[PDB]
């Protein structure tokens, strides 16, 4: 319902790196160049009607100065990946932070973290596998439908637009179930240098294809 | 080049033939010599794998190129849903799938009433079974072992896919297969496409 028709985008947030070594400086630098610019995409976003943003680094720390500024504008915060690798004690941050900022209305933030489009795929059919050995669910009861409602964010709209940037030309294990009808959009631009108007080009382009 | 498989979205016949103010079948005739065009560059060049998605009558054009693409050392398949199809276009599609598949040459599928989600699915389906039956635990599905169920897990990885007719998107054509792939948008309209064009794509992969 917002004019550039656009629900939930996705982005592969990729340049860091080469945007820092332009500069003549080291990789963390961009990497904090990069939050700036999650930061600023988040804004966005959230002031443009976009019901969803799904981020993907090509965070230790981020999540808990950044949740009370999330949290602040509104914005609902969800972790996606394979998050039982994880220490529990930072485990029990991420799961406070999603808790903390449930019930806001704005923005759906979704950040990837040890996420991968076949894993992703992968625990659903886990999911389903325990229902067959319990005996609730028969193998050839499983459908497209069914296994859509056992990925990540099947219960979000269905991701619109995939934004990468950074130059390459490929989705490198980033959302695949999700991505099957998805508009697809790349641009050079390094991610620290990608701004509101590099995003209101993509949102134009979505609308205008 | 170091391109192994390509996959190919093939758009734009209809799109062609109006512009050349002809009838859509027109469209699918010049469709299918871009085809012929496009399998014999890819063998050409020593691409392993070459799978092509159209975007019952397409795949019965095939049947009468089977003798050729025998000779040619082609290994033939079929991949999608053919369920659906009448008996004897399925019985077909078997023989010339059996004819060719000692064949050791560049191996050809073809996507008929194919869909990403779909492939994903019929391997989820015969993990389930397999868990049904107390032969597999459900932690011990693992990528690997969903990548042995899905289609072309026996041929080389997708390195490249080429889609014609200016949309950017997969349409739920291979999904799992292309999570590393290179993705390759041209606004050449699938009629037109020719070696150049292919080539121009193989460069794009090249770096």
């Amino acid at each position: 319902l917002p004019a550039h028709g656009c629900r939930h985008v996705a982005i592969i947030m990729d340049g860091n790196g080469r945007w820092a070594k332009k500069q003549g400086k080291i990789r963390a630098f961009g990497h904090k160049a990069g939050a700036k610019s999650v930061r600023r995409a988040v804004s966005f976003a959230a002031n443009n009607g976009i019901e969803a943003l799904t981020l993907y680094a090509f965070f230790v720390w981020a999540l808990d100065s950044e949740v009370k500024s999330l949290h602040r504008h509104n914005v609902r915060l969800r972790i996606i990946g394979d998050t039982s690798r994880f220490n529990s004690r930072l485990q029990e941050r991420i799961r406070k932070s999603e808790a903390l900022t449930a019930g806001n209305t704005g923005l759906t933030l979704n950040i990837a973290a040890n996420y991968g489009g076949r894993w992703d795929i992968v625990q659903g059919v886990r999911q389903l596998a325990e229902k067959v050995q319990q005996g609730n669910l028969q193998p050839d009861q499983i459908d497209e439908e069914m296994l859509n409602q056992h990925v990540c964010m099947h219960e979000l709209a269905p991701v619109d637009l995939v934004i990468r940037t950074g130059g390459e030309h490929r989705i490198s294990n980033f959302l695949l179930w999700q991505i099957a009808y998805a508009e697809l959009y790349f641009t050079d631009v390094l991610w620290p240098d990608f701004d509101e108007q590099d995003f209101e080009g993509a949102l134009n382009a979505f609308a205008n294809r």
